[PDB]
Protein backbone atom coordinates (compact mmCIF):
# COMPACT_ATOMS: atom_id res chain seq x y z
CA UNK A 1 0.00 0.00 0.00
CA UNK A 2 1.63 2.98 1.46
CA UNK A 3 5.67 3.55 0.40
CA UNK A 4 7.48 2.68 3.44
CA UNK A 5 9.55 5.42 5.58
CA UNK A 6 12.85 5.40 6.91
CA UNK A 7 14.86 7.58 9.39
CA UNK A 8 18.41 8.34 9.22
CA UNK A 9 19.94 9.23 12.20
CA UNK A 10 23.05 12.12 11.87
CA UNK A 11 25.19 12.86 13.98
CA UNK A 12 28.47 14.91 14.28
CA UNK A 13 31.35 12.01 13.42
CA UNK A 14 29.11 9.79 11.34
CA UNK A 15 31.08 7.82 8.76
CA UNK A 16 29.54 10.05 5.77
CA UNK A 17 30.23 6.51 2.97
CA UNK A 18 27.41 4.51 5.82
CA UNK A 19 25.38 7.34 5.55
CA UNK A 20 25.19 7.90 2.42
CA UNK A 21 25.22 4.40 1.02
CA UNK A 22 21.99 3.38 2.64
CA UNK A 23 20.04 6.71 2.14
CA UNK A 24 20.62 6.94 -1.86
CA UNK A 25 19.85 3.05 -1.81
CA UNK A 26 16.66 3.24 -0.02
CA UNK A 27 15.35 6.14 -1.97
CA UNK A 28 16.21 3.76 -5.22
CA UNK A 29 13.82 1.03 -3.60
CA UNK A 30 11.41 4.07 -3.08
CA UNK A 31 11.55 4.05 0.32
CA UNK A 32 10.80 7.27 2.07
CA UNK A 33 13.90 8.54 3.57
CA UNK A 34 14.54 11.54 6.03
CA UNK A 35 17.68 12.32 7.10
CA UNK A 36 17.40 13.53 10.77
CA UNK A 37 20.25 15.99 12.18
CA UNK A 38 20.80 14.92 15.95
CA UNK A 39 21.56 18.47 16.94
CA UNK A 40 19.23 19.56 14.95
CA UNK A 41 18.69 21.45 11.59
CA UNK A 42 22.24 22.09 10.78
CA UNK A 43 24.81 20.98 8.07
CA UNK A 44 26.75 17.77 9.64
CA UNK A 45 30.42 17.22 9.48
CA UNK A 46 31.16 13.85 9.09
CA UNK A 47 34.08 11.91 10.24
CA UNK A 48 36.03 12.48 6.91
CA UNK A 49 34.79 16.39 6.90
CA UNK A 50 32.06 16.08 4.19
CA UNK A 51 29.00 17.91 5.67
CA UNK A 52 25.63 17.00 4.83
CA UNK A 53 22.32 18.98 5.38
CA UNK A 54 20.35 17.06 6.84
CA UNK A 55 16.44 16.66 5.65
CA UNK A 56 14.58 17.71 9.17
CA UNK A 57 16.12 17.78 12.67
CA UNK A 58 15.75 14.77 15.01
CA UNK A 59 13.61 16.92 17.04
CA UNK A 60 11.06 17.21 14.37
CA UNK A 61 11.67 14.20 12.73
CA UNK A 62 10.60 12.13 15.90
CA UNK A 63 7.26 13.27 16.03
CA UNK A 64 6.41 12.48 12.30
CA UNK A 65 7.02 8.41 13.17
CA UNK A 66 6.28 5.32 12.59
CA UNK A 67 9.36 4.55 10.41
CA UNK A 68 9.62 1.24 9.17
CA UNK A 69 13.26 1.29 10.05
CA UNK A 70 15.51 3.40 11.74
CA UNK A 71 18.94 3.86 10.81
CA UNK A 72 22.17 4.47 12.60
CA UNK A 73 25.24 4.97 10.55
CA UNK A 74 28.40 4.52 12.30
CA UNK A 75 31.85 5.99 12.67
CA UNK A 76 33.01 6.24 16.35
CA UNK A 77 32.17 9.62 17.11
CA UNK A 78 29.29 9.32 15.52
CA UNK A 79 27.90 6.49 17.10
CA UNK A 80 29.58 8.01 20.93
CA UNK A 81 27.01 11.20 19.75
CA UNK A 82 24.18 8.13 19.27
CA UNK A 83 24.73 6.63 22.17
CA UNK A 84 24.61 9.31 24.79
CA UNK A 85 21.44 10.76 23.01
CA UNK A 86 17.83 10.40 25.26
CA UNK A 87 16.38 11.34 22.00
CA UNK A 88 17.97 8.06 20.04
CA UNK A 89 16.96 5.79 23.34
CA UNK A 90 13.43 7.03 22.96
CA UNK A 91 13.11 6.34 19.30
CA UNK A 92 14.79 3.07 19.32
CA UNK A 93 12.70 1.28 22.62
CA UNK A 94 9.63 2.64 20.42
CA UNK A 95 10.11 1.19 17.28
CA UNK A 96 11.72 -1.80 19.75
CA UNK A 97 8.47 -2.18 21.16
CA UNK A 98 6.14 -1.79 18.22
CA UNK A 99 8.56 -4.81 16.11
CA UNK A 100 9.83 -2.77 13.57
CA UNK A 101 13.06 -2.71 12.38
CA UNK A 102 16.49 -1.34 13.55
CA UNK A 103 19.56 -1.10 11.49
CA UNK A 104 22.96 -0.38 12.72
CA UNK A 105 26.43 -0.74 11.05
CA UNK A 106 30.09 -0.02 11.90
CA UNK A 107 30.05 1.41 15.39
CA UNK A 108 26.56 2.22 14.87
CA UNK A 109 25.43 -1.01 17.10
CA UNK A 110 27.34 0.38 20.09
CA UNK A 111 24.14 2.58 20.01
CA UNK A 112 21.55 -0.46 20.95
CA UNK A 113 24.11 -1.65 23.64
CA UNK A 114 24.01 1.83 25.32
CA UNK A 115 20.26 1.89 25.00
CA UNK A 116 19.69 -1.47 25.87
CA UNK A 117 18.14 -2.51 22.57
CA UNK A 118 17.90 -6.01 21.38
CA UNK A 119 19.93 -7.77 23.91
CA UNK A 120 19.42 -11.74 23.09
CA UNK A 121 20.54 -10.88 19.60
CA UNK A 122 23.19 -12.06 16.99
CA UNK A 123 25.12 -8.55 15.63
CA UNK A 124 27.86 -7.93 13.98
CA UNK A 125 30.18 -4.21 14.64
CA UNK A 126 33.09 -3.13 12.87
CA UNK A 127 36.14 -5.62 14.23
CA UNK A 128 37.52 -2.52 16.40
CA UNK A 129 33.82 -2.36 17.75
CA UNK A 130 33.26 -6.08 19.12
CA UNK A 131 34.85 -5.25 22.44
CA UNK A 132 32.85 -2.18 22.88
CA UNK A 133 29.58 -3.98 21.54
CA UNK A 134 30.15 -7.43 23.56
CA UNK A 135 31.23 -5.28 27.30
CA UNK A 136 28.22 -7.55 29.44
CA UNK A 137 28.15 -10.61 26.89
CA UNK A 138 24.23 -9.33 26.03
CA UNK A 139 24.81 -9.97 22.04
CA UNK A 140 26.27 -13.47 20.31
CA UNK A 141 29.08 -11.73 17.97
CA UNK A 142 28.54 -12.54 14.54
CA UNK A 143 31.72 -12.32 11.64
CA UNK A 144 28.91 -11.88 8.54
CA UNK A 145 28.90 -9.14 6.77
CA UNK A 146 25.59 -8.51 6.85
CA UNK A 147 23.74 -10.20 10.35
CA UNK A 148 20.09 -10.20 10.77
CA UNK A 149 18.52 -11.47 13.97
CA UNK A 150 14.72 -10.79 14.05
CA UNK A 151 14.02 -7.30 13.92
CA UNK A 152 17.85 -6.12 14.29
CA UNK A 153 20.34 -5.90 11.13
CA UNK A 154 24.07 -5.25 11.58
CA UNK A 155 27.13 -4.95 9.57
CA UNK A 156 30.81 -4.12 9.72
CA UNK A 157 32.08 -1.48 7.89
CA UNK A 158 32.58 1.09 4.89
CA UNK A 159 32.31 -1.85 2.37
CA UNK A 160 29.15 -3.77 4.00
CA UNK A 161 27.32 -0.53 3.15
CA UNK A 162 25.84 -1.54 0.04
CA UNK A 163 25.21 -4.95 1.44
CA UNK A 164 23.70 -3.27 4.40
CA UNK A 165 21.14 -1.18 2.61
CA UNK A 166 20.44 -3.78 -0.13
CA UNK A 167 19.42 -6.34 3.45
CA UNK A 168 17.31 -3.28 4.46
CA UNK A 169 15.54 -3.28 1.40
CA UNK A 170 14.87 -6.81 1.04
CA UNK A 171 13.49 -6.53 4.43
CA UNK A 172 11.22 -4.03 3.90
CA UNK A 173 10.51 -3.99 -0.18
CA UNK A 174 11.27 -7.85 -0.80
CA UNK A 175 14.41 -10.13 -2.06
CA UNK A 176 13.01 -9.20 -5.91
CA UNK A 177 12.71 -4.94 -5.66
CA UNK A 178 16.33 -5.68 -3.42
CA UNK A 179 17.95 -7.43 -6.91
CA UNK A 180 16.02 -5.00 -9.03
CA UNK A 181 17.90 -1.94 -7.44
CA UNK A 182 21.15 -3.96 -7.08
CA UNK A 183 21.78 -4.16 -10.86
CA UNK A 184 22.68 -1.15 -11.49
CA UNK A 185 24.86 -0.42 -9.14
CA UNK A 186 27.92 -2.85 -10.53
CA UNK A 187 28.43 -4.54 -7.58
CA UNK A 188 30.47 -7.12 -7.62
CA UNK B 1 57.50 15.57 0.27
CA UNK B 2 54.26 17.27 0.34
CA UNK B 3 50.78 16.00 0.48
CA UNK B 4 48.84 15.18 -2.27
CA UNK B 5 46.13 17.09 -3.49
CA UNK B 6 42.59 16.30 -5.21
CA UNK B 7 40.11 18.07 -7.00
CA UNK B 8 36.40 16.75 -6.55
CA UNK B 9 34.28 18.50 -8.73
CA UNK B 10 30.45 18.54 -7.44
CA UNK B 11 28.14 19.52 -9.77
CA UNK B 12 23.88 19.36 -9.13
CA UNK B 13 22.32 15.59 -9.93
CA UNK B 14 25.74 14.35 -9.12
CA UNK B 15 25.77 10.85 -7.78
CA UNK B 16 26.35 11.19 -4.09
CA UNK B 17 27.69 8.03 -3.23
CA UNK B 18 30.48 8.20 -6.21
CA UNK B 19 31.36 11.73 -4.23
CA UNK B 20 31.44 10.71 -0.78
CA UNK B 21 33.59 7.53 -1.11
CA UNK B 22 36.20 8.69 -2.83
CA UNK B 23 36.47 12.06 -0.89
CA UNK B 24 36.21 9.75 1.78
CA UNK B 25 39.02 7.17 1.06
CA UNK B 26 41.11 9.58 -0.43
CA UNK B 27 41.24 11.94 3.00
CA UNK B 28 42.02 8.29 4.42
CA UNK B 29 44.96 7.98 2.39
CA UNK B 30 46.14 11.82 3.73
CA UNK B 31 45.04 13.20 0.33
CA UNK B 32 44.11 16.74 0.33
CA UNK B 33 40.60 16.98 -1.12
CA UNK B 34 39.01 19.73 -2.16
CA UNK B 35 35.05 19.11 -2.63
CA UNK B 36 34.34 22.05 -5.46
CA UNK B 37 30.96 23.32 -6.23
CA UNK B 38 30.16 23.74 -9.81
CA UNK B 39 27.82 26.67 -9.46
CA UNK B 40 29.48 28.26 -6.61
CA UNK B 41 29.55 28.26 -2.94
CA UNK B 42 26.22 26.46 -2.16
CA UNK B 43 24.87 23.15 -0.74
CA UNK B 44 24.56 20.52 -3.63
CA UNK B 45 21.47 18.35 -4.55
CA UNK B 46 22.69 15.11 -5.52
CA UNK B 47 21.06 12.89 -7.39
CA UNK B 48 19.30 10.62 -4.76
CA UNK B 49 18.54 13.69 -2.87
CA UNK B 50 21.68 13.87 -0.63
CA UNK B 51 22.49 17.56 0.06
CA UNK B 52 26.05 18.24 0.32
CA UNK B 53 28.09 21.80 1.44
CA UNK B 54 31.09 22.37 -0.76
CA UNK B 55 34.54 23.14 0.60
CA UNK B 56 35.03 25.80 -1.55
CA UNK B 57 33.40 26.91 -4.92
CA UNK B 58 35.11 26.03 -8.42
CA UNK B 59 35.67 29.67 -9.06
CA UNK B 60 37.77 29.65 -6.42
CA UNK B 61 39.21 26.27 -5.83
CA UNK B 62 40.36 26.22 -9.44
CA UNK B 63 42.92 29.44 -8.94
CA UNK B 64 44.14 27.36 -6.47
CA UNK B 65 45.92 24.60 -8.33
CA UNK B 66 47.63 22.70 -9.79
CA UNK B 67 46.04 19.56 -8.38
CA UNK B 68 48.19 15.74 -8.28
CA UNK B 69 44.29 14.64 -9.70
CA UNK B 70 41.04 15.77 -10.55
CA UNK B 71 38.27 14.12 -9.71
CA UNK B 72 34.75 13.85 -11.86
CA UNK B 73 31.58 11.80 -10.04
CA UNK B 74 29.04 10.34 -12.07
CA UNK B 75 25.23 10.60 -12.05
CA UNK B 76 23.38 11.36 -15.28
CA UNK B 77 22.51 14.94 -14.66
CA UNK B 78 26.26 15.33 -12.56
CA UNK B 79 28.08 14.44 -15.62
CA UNK B 80 25.79 16.54 -18.05
CA UNK B 81 26.31 19.96 -15.62
CA UNK B 82 30.31 18.67 -15.90
CA UNK B 83 30.47 18.45 -19.77
CA UNK B 84 28.59 21.82 -20.43
CA UNK B 85 31.26 23.93 -18.28
CA UNK B 86 33.76 25.66 -19.44
CA UNK B 87 35.60 25.85 -16.51
CA UNK B 88 35.69 22.28 -16.20
CA UNK B 89 36.74 22.41 -19.81
CA UNK B 90 39.88 24.72 -18.96
CA UNK B 91 40.59 22.56 -16.04
CA UNK B 92 41.16 19.50 -17.53
CA UNK B 93 42.53 20.73 -20.18
CA UNK B 94 45.34 22.17 -18.00
CA UNK B 95 45.48 18.92 -16.08
CA UNK B 96 46.30 16.41 -19.17
CA UNK B 97 48.68 19.28 -20.64
CA UNK B 98 50.74 19.14 -17.03
CA UNK B 99 50.39 15.06 -17.31
CA UNK B 100 48.57 15.03 -13.97
CA UNK B 101 46.09 12.35 -13.03
CA UNK B 102 42.25 12.45 -13.93
CA UNK B 103 39.75 10.23 -12.74
CA UNK B 104 36.03 9.49 -13.71
CA UNK B 105 33.74 7.49 -13.10
CA UNK B 106 30.04 5.87 -14.02
CA UNK B 107 29.03 9.17 -16.49
CA UNK B 108 31.60 11.02 -15.38
CA UNK B 109 33.74 9.69 -18.36
CA UNK B 110 31.66 11.48 -20.59
CA UNK B 111 32.84 14.79 -19.54
CA UNK B 112 36.10 14.07 -20.81
CA UNK B 113 34.12 13.22 -24.49
CA UNK B 114 32.44 16.58 -24.08
CA UNK B 115 36.01 18.24 -23.15
CA UNK B 116 37.99 16.46 -26.06
CA UNK B 117 40.13 15.26 -23.41
CA UNK B 118 42.39 11.90 -23.30
CA UNK B 119 41.32 10.33 -26.89
CA UNK B 120 42.75 7.58 -28.14
CA UNK B 121 42.22 5.63 -24.39
CA UNK B 122 41.20 2.78 -23.25
CA UNK B 123 38.31 3.49 -20.87
CA UNK B 124 35.08 2.00 -19.17
CA UNK B 125 32.13 3.69 -17.78
CA UNK B 126 28.38 2.95 -17.10
CA UNK B 127 27.06 0.55 -18.91
CA UNK B 128 24.08 2.77 -19.89
CA UNK B 129 26.63 5.75 -20.47
CA UNK B 130 29.00 3.14 -23.28
CA UNK B 131 26.91 4.71 -26.50
CA UNK B 132 27.49 8.12 -24.84
CA UNK B 133 31.43 8.05 -24.45
CA UNK B 134 31.66 5.67 -27.34
CA UNK B 135 30.38 8.48 -30.00
CA UNK B 136 32.80 9.11 -32.47
CA UNK B 137 35.11 6.00 -31.71
CA UNK B 138 37.33 8.22 -29.40
CA UNK B 139 37.57 5.47 -26.83
CA UNK B 140 38.53 1.75 -26.72
CA UNK B 141 35.89 0.20 -24.49
CA UNK B 142 36.57 -1.61 -21.29
CA UNK B 143 34.73 -3.78 -18.94
CA UNK B 144 36.80 -4.06 -16.43
CA UNK B 145 36.07 -2.70 -12.89
CA UNK B 146 38.08 -0.02 -12.94
CA UNK B 147 40.07 0.87 -16.10
CA UNK B 148 43.76 2.96 -16.35
CA UNK B 149 45.61 4.44 -19.62
CA UNK B 150 48.24 6.45 -18.26
CA UNK B 151 46.76 9.24 -16.51
CA UNK B 152 42.83 8.66 -17.84
CA UNK B 153 41.55 6.39 -14.89
CA UNK B 154 38.10 5.66 -15.08
CA UNK B 155 35.42 3.09 -13.37
CA UNK B 156 31.84 1.65 -13.88
CA UNK B 157 29.18 2.74 -11.33
CA UNK B 158 28.24 2.95 -7.88
CA UNK B 159 29.56 -0.75 -6.60
CA UNK B 160 33.06 0.20 -8.17
CA UNK B 161 33.90 3.40 -6.14
CA UNK B 162 35.54 1.90 -3.45
CA UNK B 163 37.83 0.37 -6.35
CA UNK B 164 38.28 3.44 -8.20
CA UNK B 165 38.99 5.37 -4.94
CA UNK B 166 41.54 2.86 -3.89
CA UNK B 167 43.01 3.03 -7.63
CA UNK B 168 43.20 7.11 -7.36
CA UNK B 169 45.48 6.25 -3.77
CA UNK B 170 47.68 3.67 -5.31
CA UNK B 171 48.44 6.00 -8.42
CA UNK B 172 49.52 8.90 -6.39
CA UNK B 173 50.56 7.40 -3.01
CA UNK B 174 51.57 3.54 -4.13
CA UNK B 175 50.46 0.46 -3.16
CA UNK B 176 51.12 0.24 -0.11
CA UNK B 177 49.29 3.21 1.22
CA UNK B 178 46.29 1.79 -0.81
CA UNK B 179 46.81 -1.73 0.80
CA UNK B 180 46.67 0.30 4.08
CA UNK B 181 44.17 2.13 3.48
CA UNK B 182 41.85 -0.78 2.50
CA UNK B 183 41.73 -2.74 4.81
CA UNK B 184 39.60 -1.05 7.68
CA UNK B 185 37.22 -0.79 5.30
CA UNK B 186 36.04 -4.36 5.20
CA UNK B 187 35.64 -4.79 1.60
CA UNK B 188 34.99 -7.99 0.59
Amino acid sequence: MASKRALVILAKGAEEMETVIPVDVMRRAGIKVTVAGLAGKDPVQCSRDVVICPDASLEDAKKEGPYDVVVLPGGNLGAQNLSESAAVKEILKEQENRKGLIAAICAGPTALLAHEIGFGSKVTTHPLAKDKMMNGGHYTYSENRVEKDGLILTSRGPGTSFEFALAIVEALNGKEVAAQVKAPLVLK
